[PDB]
């Protein structure tokens, strides 16, 4: 009921004005730019005129191969836009919908944000401090998976003659199989509605595995890092890089949340050089050991299942035994 | 649908009967056990009695960590019986119930059903050679994901008061996952929305996740095969164990599949050593290059997207030689 009221306001909204723009967040991920595709078929299916901003600078690796697929069709790739054209083809009736976030300092660009006159956030997060000025429409669920799936929940209810492509939705899938981690995060059945939407569309499994396919280095170096796990009675992980290796923080942070996949690893411990001068650790936690304590007592923070701490002028191996007696420190409490 | 005649034509052979008694196939995985609990449900949502044969020589570590969260907190663990129980309770008024195997000779305890009049079959693969004699109902569906999917259909229809749990639709959907491997195969609009149905009324995703952990191990030994690869650039990996070491056939199996996640691979072939004279190949595709013509051509076979082959009295260098030799035969042009 609530989105068969929703979708029908925006829709009278966009059609109200004479073209809709369409904006995600910076440094766009899969979710922000499905739900600016579904935004866009949207229109489309009302016959109205929407276009969604992305400049080449915004395009990271993984956005550009899912363009690499849009380039392949021109009437996808034509709604795509720049900043600048955006706002030279933008008046007092034109419709700015903002996808996948609500604060004006993240959004893609904010002087096309400035310039617009009629404003609509999409958006799944929990309201902060600033917000998008005087919307027109907001539809804000912080328990929703993505933005894409609450756009695949306004699309139902739009007529059908000018249906969701293969390939939007195969885009649109993808940002729910990112923000979800491929259905274990902050996943409903409302998610599961979404994607059998959007699989009845011919979203495809195989082009949303090619967009996300992991680097074959980090592959191995992540598992560089996994392969020296040792694991106590207590299910404490922990894992290190050699000493004069210098990893990745990503790669550290990835083989630490690895970990928690593997068999009675309660919490995880990822210990590699960082810097000439500086170790990290990375702690992960499936949500009873406090790996915050831990990482707190040695000079980081953060929360309880997620953490971390930087150590000036060790080795490995030295900031292994401290952080082994900052474990040892905690659990006789 | 077909589903809405056959939840209420089962509804009605159940209600005919004394009792259903309820049979997977030998050494059941997830989907078997799921597929039971949904049907045990079924006949609890209409006040009928039911039952799953289960003996502690069928429960493998999978199924036992799936068994242990049902001792500790449910009571579903009633309604599971040994063999002899079962054939001691069974009259020529009882209904079995087959999920998840169609053969008489896969299926659990052969007497329990060689003692039944009445049968029904519940299945989501190809009908073969032999088949389960005279059933009363055979709900036969080679594409669903799943045989859970196929009960949670039927599960709609019937009525809501004695609503199903959340650690029996926990169960089912894990069987759903392990069947897709989550969601990449054998996965339509239809498996999306037994997922919804499961997961609005409960079913547990980190759960699930723990019953299907992978041992520290596995990942070890796997990881062990991957670093090995080499891509060409027309996306053919092959990677390979040291001709001395002898590898577990799931962990060369695991290392195939696990490659397809990986940049610029299209298929995968991963040459090991299983025994002191038979080295093992396994390999998998995203559906682009067909494997079962690569492994035909070396005396092995499967699917287009899963295949394999065993290698008598040649080493892993020998076999990786052969290997290539169908490959450049097979992709020359
Ligand atoms: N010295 C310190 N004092 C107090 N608190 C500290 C701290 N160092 C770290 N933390 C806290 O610990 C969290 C974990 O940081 P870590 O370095 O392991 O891991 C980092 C980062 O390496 C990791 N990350 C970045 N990109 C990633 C990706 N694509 N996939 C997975 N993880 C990623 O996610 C985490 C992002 O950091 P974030 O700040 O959100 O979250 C940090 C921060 O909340
Ligand atoms: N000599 C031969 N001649 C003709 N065809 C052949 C053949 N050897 C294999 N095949 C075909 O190749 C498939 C792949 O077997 P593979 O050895 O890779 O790998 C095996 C097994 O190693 C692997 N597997 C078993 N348990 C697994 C698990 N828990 N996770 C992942 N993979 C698993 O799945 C496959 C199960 O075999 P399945 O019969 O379903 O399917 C086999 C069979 O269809
Ligand atoms: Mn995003
Ligand atoms: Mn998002
Ligand atoms: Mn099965
Ligand atoms: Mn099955």
């Amino acid at each position: 009921v609530r989105a068969r009221v929703i979708s029908h306001a925006l829709k009278d909204i966009l059609a109200e004005g004479d073209k809709v723009i369409i904006m995600g967040h910076k440094r766009p991920d899969l979710d922000a730019i499905g739900a600016a595709i579904g935004v866009s078929r949207f229109a489309m299916m009302n016959n109205l005129e929407a276009y969604i901003v992305l400049n080449e600078t915004d395009i990271d690796p993984t956005l550009r191969r899912v363009m690499n697929e849009i380039d392949k069709k021109p009437e996808l790739r034509e709604r795509f836009i720049t900043s600048d054209d955006a706002w030279d083809m933008m008046t007092s009736k034109t419709t700015v919908v903002i996808v996948d976030t609500h604060k004006p300092e993240l959004v893609l660009d904010e002087n096309v944000l400035n310039k617009a006159n009629r404003k609509v956030v999409i958006d799944h997060h929990r309201r902060g401090e600033s917000f998008i000025s005087n919307p027109l429409l907001i539809y804000m669920e912080p328990y929703a998976s993505s933005t894409a799936e609450l756009v695949t929940e306004l699309l139902e209810y739009q007529p059908t003659e000018q249906r969701l492509t293969r390939l939007e939705s195969t885009v649109m899938y993808a940002g729910i199989i990112v923000d979800t981690r491929n259905f274990t995060l902050r996943t409903g059945s409302r998610t599961f509605d979404a994607a059998s939407y959007l699989r009845a569309h011919g979203a495809d499994t195989i082009l949303t595995q090619h967009f996300l396919k992991d680097d074959v280095d980090t592959y191995i170096n992540r598992s560089e890092l996994i392969r020296t796990v040792k694991v106590e009675d207590n299910g404490i992980a922990i894992a290190h890089g050699s000493d004069d290796k210098i990893y990745h923080p990503v790669t550290v942070a990835q083989a630490a949340d690895e970990l928690l996949s593997l068999e009675g690893i309660e919490a995880s411990y990822v210990v590699a050089r960082r810097e000439d001068n500086l170790i990290g650790i990375s702690a992960r936690s499936l949500g009873s050991v406090n790996v915050q304590l831990t990482m707190e007592a040695l000079g980081g923070g953060g929360h309880l299942t997620n953490a971390a701490t930087q150590l000036k002028g060790v080795t490995v191996e030295e900031a292994i035994a401290q952080l082994q007696q900052a474990i040892t420190e905690q659990l006789s409490r």
